[PDB]
């Protein structure tokens, strides 16, 4: 019995207590027969009365009776109270076996995360259907849990054991996700590495508006009505060469997803622009006097009076066809399109590896991404998905009987107030007609004040790290379902990881602290080590090369080796060499592999038989010699 | 909060039910001439169904527990089952219909 | 002893405490075997609740203090609260070895810059892997000494004793570092001297765009079309004339940095 | 061997003196010199040369005239890329200006961590506390207050926001300015004027 | 200004036009244009009435 005090007088609401204690922890008040668990945020100094203060100001010890639900007839908790507390009653501390029924349930729909901050043994029961069904934000300071939180949860939801269906995406724009998932998570990058694909994104899979904002930056003429004359001909006639199911001239439209060449797009637009004219007056093609991007050579010139003023766009977007650095977007390496509008595959395969792999997760790392037009493809990927799952709502693969959850990581920069960006047009939809298809959301941003209030508005539960700058608090508060003054007081100082959760997606608001994943299993980004770099000695550069690259837009030296082999073994896992060309080949953890040259292969033996690698490799190769870095 | 005022006078009879954040509960009360602390002050922990009468239509405002209506009528909307569909064991799927 | 008061107030983070304590200095919170550091934001009247003066008018010896982090047991500062603390608590001033252990950092990443301003032998330990990642800005007053502040670290970081690999860029707009790096830098300029080189940037190192904003002051009609024919023409032949690798007659576009005579250009073109 | 003498010279710190510049296009070649040495690090990350192996750091002197918020310069357009994708390509970035409020909002956002030193004008610390993080009731109402050279540094470069005393450097080492004394070219007598030659 | 129509092949208000013909061929909207037995022909008459 931990006896503290008992009330003593009565002022309305403020019932005042004389003593003989946690800020955000419940308090217990049996009544008879029911119990009565509650927050009460007003006790001592902060709830003295101001009628009384006359009496004895310098004393702090009173509390205050409102409650959040009452112990049923002991079947469970429910939230409400039967009867509100009369004189006399004492209040005492919760117990373990109260926070276990309080928080406990035997529904088998709830899944656990953390644990409650009192006591360890009890687990963090969080809906599923609530948290994938009502979407959901996440949002704290910079430096808090943050990404080591988003990926324990996908790391519990998505297991096999449990739910060996599930099906999710994660936009992560830092690509800090992968390393968390060495081999349980597909990923996709613009530039591939030993075991991962291409994020291809077929144009020719994009509506007509979207197209003319990503490679024309928004024609606003009557040139922009000769672009959409000249793409229908090319889709209307790719169809009729090849036949396709359901859709014929009559139904075709300029933004369904039907193959065609663009290379073919830019020479007959840009061909038909410029050039000689052996009669004048003449359009035809037989009075001028493909694989490659070379154009064939065109004599002096009257010029061609089929043209308009659109040669700035149609000159720039030939450059956009030839820097490497897009090659995802226009060259889809399987989905590359040769000039007949015939390609090798459809999106079956893009639908089926994106959301059809049979493993769960999908990953989109956009670090690779130029960020000039990150935002356009946001929405533009949002778009496939919604849309694929929508008119497919019946079938037995959609989202209704397979829902799914799309994650964004940094969202404060594509959903603002007053961003015009084509994100948020697309990001509304989902919010609102996504419920009744099941395609969730999980919002990920480090300074909400930013994102749009009525998107804000509309998302389920609200997951709250720690923030700390006033002005954020405010807007995030100004949105909260179901909100205490006990708990969300003490928002600015809560520790790394463990988050808040407030919606309706749990019973009660509750402080958790989120299990973190395993150690070597955690989001981890590879930036460059100025420490580490900077410190080690002077090395003369040859900077022949760098201006040679640099002029080429390539980014691998032309002295690599490609075919040599491995064995397996400060934590160095393969080692390869190669007398032919005295190359030495060394991998690291984090799958980074370098290439040390012109180096003698007696320390290739000496290494082998040093057996004291990590503290001996860099005594004599750590800048002693020129490495092409892959 | 988010609703205008102008047109939330005109209404006669208002039912409240649980309110939790403090930023509605104040709104609400300015609606309401009546402003009684015991009507208002235990707005937030009402329990599920309860609600509190206030306008003409009533001769007087006290809470009241709504008997809810038989199983099979019953407000439901059918959204898909999450923890149902995905833990049904994975099935080879075909997209080219899909598409 | 160093006594400072009693916390007579709590609501999770902000704090009030009651004297029996500078603006900027931080308090310390012993807990039973963990300690709770904490700011200070407010003096006198400003952190007296709202509900004492009304018999007290005149009591101001009311402070308020916010909590930032806690101490763990014998581990490390970390930041946020294990246990928040009650009402009538113990209070303590934050003495000189608990800055070396709230401020201190075995970590090898960090560098100092100058001192923190309650205690002078304290360095002013901030990350570089981050300041040079993230990013940074200085910003002030006209009179405040930003270039002098943007010197006393921006001569810190390249150290020859510990960083012989570091690597800068400086933009003056005024010519005032060049007199502070008498023999540590290149640096550059329009008039030559004794011993600073002269800034040379080759015309033909410049995209069309760039390269048409400074020379024509920007052409829009047939002249932008026709300029950009020029160079292009230049370019080609001295690929022809010169051999560059990897740069063939497809490979190369309008904005790659080759050379091209810019005198034979205006001649050529004025002369026609 | 131009890339040489800016970035690979055997002296670390390069400077370049623009006080010579035609004004009237300064703008444009600040955007013309980031544009070269971003280029040339970012597409040799790989070699030994890059920004992966020596991280840069790019420091601009008066950018409040550059990075207006409306601005419709070249110069906004380099400082914002960088701004954006260094991180991967470890190219920072420091920022001097003593007209905050001047500058871009979406810029001056995504800079990890401030030096807040004397500023008295309300439309600039009104601006200031728009963009720190890690914002203090205590020691973010002493701006105006501060003495010269004493910084305030707030972000995650620190583990907490420290108000330090940064210490100047030695005497004869310090930053200066040749600008025409007035006073000691004004007072002497007058000499015979020869105005021939400056025609 | 210039299949189903017996013609071979041969203001500014042209882009509403096209986001019109949007609505016609959609089967989503064909609640509203093509009702079930509201649709009018080009005659005019309804087979039934508003009545
Ligand atoms: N539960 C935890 N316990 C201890 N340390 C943690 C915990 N969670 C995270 N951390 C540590 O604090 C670091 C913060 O880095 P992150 O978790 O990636 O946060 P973040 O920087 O906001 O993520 P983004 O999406 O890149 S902004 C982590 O790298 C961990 O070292
Ligand atoms: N770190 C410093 N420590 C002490 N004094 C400094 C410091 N930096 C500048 N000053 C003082 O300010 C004077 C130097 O010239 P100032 O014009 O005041 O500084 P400044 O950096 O050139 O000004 P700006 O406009 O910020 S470039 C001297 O009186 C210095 O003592
Ligand atoms: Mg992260
Ligand atoms: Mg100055």
């Amino acid at each position: 019995s931990t006896y503290i005090g008992t009330v003593q007088d009565v002022n309305g609401a403020n019932i005042r207590v004389v003593l003989d204690g946690q800020i955000g922890s419940f308090v217990r008040i049996p009544i008879g027969y029911i119990n009565l668990f509650g927050i009460v945020s007003q006790v001592g100094a902060g709830a003295v009365p101001d009628k009384l203060l006359e009496v004895e100001p310098y004393g702090h010890r009173w509390i205050s009776v409102q409650l959040v639900g009452e112990e049923g007839i002991k079947k469970e908790f429910e939230r409400g109270v039967s009867q509100y507390p009369t004189i006399g009653d004492k209040v005492h501390i919760v117990t373990e076996p109260d926070l276990k029924k309080i928080y406990g349930t035997q529904n088998k729909k709830y899944i656990s995360l953390g644990n409650i901050a009192s006591v360890d043994s009890i687990p963090a029961l969080v809906n599923i259907d609530t948290l994938v069904t009502r979407h959901s934000a996440v949002l704290g300071s910079t430096g808090s849990g943050k990404s080591t939180t988003v990926t324990s949860i996908l790391q519990r939801i998505s297991d096999m054991s449990q739910f060996p269906s599930a099906r999710i995406i994660v936009f992560d724009i830092h690509g800090e996700y992968a390393a968390a998932f060495k081999g349980k998570a597909k990923v996709y990058k613009v530039t591939p590495s030993n075991n991962e694909l291409k994020l291809s994104i077929p144009y020719w899979a994009l509506t007509c508006d979207e197209f003319l904002s990503v490679a024309f930056g928004g024609l606003e003429g009557s040139g922009r009505n000769a672009l959409i004359d000249k793409i229908y001909e090319l889709k209307l006639q790719t169809l009729k060469r090849q036949e396709y199911e359901g859709i014929n001239e009559d139904s075709l439209t300029v933004d369904t997803p039907i193959p065609f060449s663009i290379h073919k797009l830019w020479f007959d637009l840009y061909r038909a622009e410029i050039s000689t004219h052996y009669v004048q007056g003449s359009h035809s093609e037989e009075n001028e006097a493909s694989l490659k991007v070379v154009p064939p050579i065109y004599m002096p010139h009257y010029l061609s009076n089929r043209g308009k003023n659109i040669r700035k766009p149609l000159e720039g977007l030939a450059s956009l066809l030839k820097d490497p650095r897009y090659e995802f977007l226009f060259n889809a390496d399987d989905w590359s399109v040769n000039l007949d509008g015939k390609t090798n595959k459809d999106l079956d395969a893009l639908l089926e590896t994106w959301v059809g792999s049979e493993e769960s997760i999908s990953i989109f790392d956009l670090s690779g991404m130029p960020s000039s037009i990150l935002d356009t493809l946001i929405g533009i990927l949002i778009r496939i998905l919604y849309d694929s799952l929508f008119w497919s709502r019946n079938q037995p693969e959609g989202g209704r009987e397979r829902p799914l959850l799309v994650v964004l990581e940094e969202a404060h920069t594509y959903l603002g107030k007053d961003s015009r960006g084509i994100a948020i047009d697309g990001v509304r939809k989902i919010v609102k007609e996504g419920r009744k298809y099941g395609i969730g959301m999980m919002l990920v941003s480090q300074r909400p004040s930013e994102i749009d209030s009525t998107i804000l508005s509309q998302c389920g539960t609200l997951f709250a790290l720690r923030m700390n700058n006033s002005s954020d608090r405010n807007h995030v508060l100004g949105a909260v379902s179901d909100s205490f003054e006990g708990l969300m007081g003490m928002l600015p100082t809560l520790r790394t990881g463990e988050a808040i959760i407030i919606g309706e997606s749990v019973r009660l608001p509750m402080r958790t602290i989120i299990s973190p994943p395993p150690f070597g299993r955690r989001p981890d980004s590879l930036d460059p080590d100025v420490t580490a770099k900077w410190s080690n000695n002077r090395v003369q550069g040859d900077y022949k090369e760098v201006l040679t690259l640099w002029r080429q837009k390539k980014v691998r030296s032309q002295r690599i080796v490609e075919n040599i082999k491995r064995l397996p073994v400060s934590n160095i896992l393969s080692i390869g060499y190669e007398a032919d060309s005295m190359t030495l080949e060394i991998e690291f953890n984090h799958g980074l592999v370098y290439q040390y040259y012109d180096v003698p292969e007696t320390l290739h033996t000496e290494l082998l038989a040093a057996e004291s690698h990590g503290k001996f490799f860099n005594s004599q190769i750590k800048n002693n010699y020129r490495f092409s870095r892959i």
